[PDB]
């Protein structure tokens, strides 16, 4: 009842999250393990040898155990699922490959990119750095009907190849707000629109994670899992999270009475993938020794720029437990058919 690559995508999600969280603790985290991995698995089609193996190993695929055909077939099925009209009403995903004009491109790569990964490849004049950046940004804008604006802020002069990966999700629950205090830290407090409700929720307190665990369903076949840590236990929560633990919560359908304070938050994350994935061991494709002969046979080529942007916008006689999501919390968003991790992150400052 899951896609073959879902455990690998879950391991990739934890690796990417833990890297970002180890760097800074006062920063929001918001990315799509699915869209980033789809993009680099699509890119691997134009790569060979160590450049190739490094990308797939960097996405947590063990090439001695998983045949490469099962990886691409896994990604194609996941894309097939996400591109269903009901999911398309809530979720927009895209990859744009921008290659220098004057490069002789391999027809097989351009066809496989389109047929297997529903991505777009474009010819751009990197000789005009400012116009190159505008054509890339206008493609993302047109793709997200104006939601993502000026994604790329700076391009290197040597840029010959840019990768842009974006995902936009409109959050609307499957089935009258008021402002309230959000305790970012002990000396910081912001105000957020909070939905107050008493109802039967899929919520539980976990002793292993020392957190309240809330599951909620959204249109587009998506389930969000919110982890609200106990005082001083956010790091313990981040450390103890595993794919098996998350699968067991997703399996739980038991509800209880609870009074919840839920913040109506929209969230965004922007990442320099050359930097982030470099720390995960994906370096060859961004260096002069890159084997991109599947993209262009004659000329040297390296991936100069790779950017990710993720956007989420919201469209018993005993006194029941009162759970307020009014302080930093971790979350995952799963696609229901595949169990794939669509999003992963942490809200620490809702105004950041
Ligand atoms: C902890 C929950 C965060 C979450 N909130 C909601 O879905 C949400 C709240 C209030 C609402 O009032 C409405 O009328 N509709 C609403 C929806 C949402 O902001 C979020 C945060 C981080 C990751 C994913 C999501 C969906």
């Amino acid at each position: 009842t899951f896609n073959k690559i879902t455990p690998n995508l879950a391991e990739f999600a934890f690796s990417l999250y833990r890297q970002l969280a180890h760097q800074s603790n006062s920063t929001n985290i918001f990315f799509s393990p699915v869209s980033i991995a789809t993009a680099f698995a699509m890119l691997s089609l134009g790569t060979k040898a160590d450049t190739h193996d490094e990308i797939l190993e960097g996405l947590n695929f063990n090439l001695t155990e998983i045949p490469e055909a099962q990886i691409h077939e896994g990604f194609q099925e996941l894309l097939r699922t996400l591109n269903q009209p009901d999911s398309q009403l809530q979720l927009t995903t895209g990859n744009g490959l921008f290659l220098s004009e004057g490069l002789k491109l391999v027809d097989k790569f351009l066809e496989d990119v389109k047929k297997l990964y529903h991505s777009e490849a474009f010819t751009v004049n990197f000789g005009d750095t400012e116009e190159a950046k505008k054509q890339i940004n206008d493609y993302v804008e047109k793709g997200t009907q104006g939601k993502i604006v000026d994604l790329v802020k700076e391009l290197d002069r040597d840029t010959v190849f840019a990768l842009v990966n974006y995902i936009f999700f409109k959050g609307k629950w499957e089935r009258d707000t008021e402002e309230e205090d959000f305790h970012v830290d002990q000396v910081t407090t912001v105000k957020v629109p909070m939905m107050k409700r008493l109802g039967m929720f899929n919520i539980q307190h976990s002793k292993k994670l020392s957190s309240w665990v809330l599951l909620m369903k959204y249109l587009g076949n998506a389930t969000a899992i919110f982890f609200l840590p106990d005082e001083g236990k956010l790091q313990h929560l981040e450390n103890e999270l595993t794919h098996d633990i998350i699968t067991k919560f997703l399996e739980n359908e038991d509800r209880r009475s609870a009074s919840l304070h839920l913040p109506k938050l929209s969230i965004t994350g922007t990442y320099d993938l050359k930097s982030v994935l470099g720390q995960l061991g994906i370096t060859k494709v961004f260096s002069n020794g890159a084997d991109l002969s599947g993209v262009t046979e004659e000329a040297p080529l390296k991936l100069s720029k790779a950017v990710h942007k993720a956007v989420l916008t919201i469209d018993p006689m005993s006194i029941p437990p009162e759970v307020k999501f009014n302080k930093p919390f971790v979350f995952l968003m799963i696609e229901q058919n595949t169990k794939s991790p669509l999003f992963m992150g942490k809200v620490v400052n809702p105004t950041q």
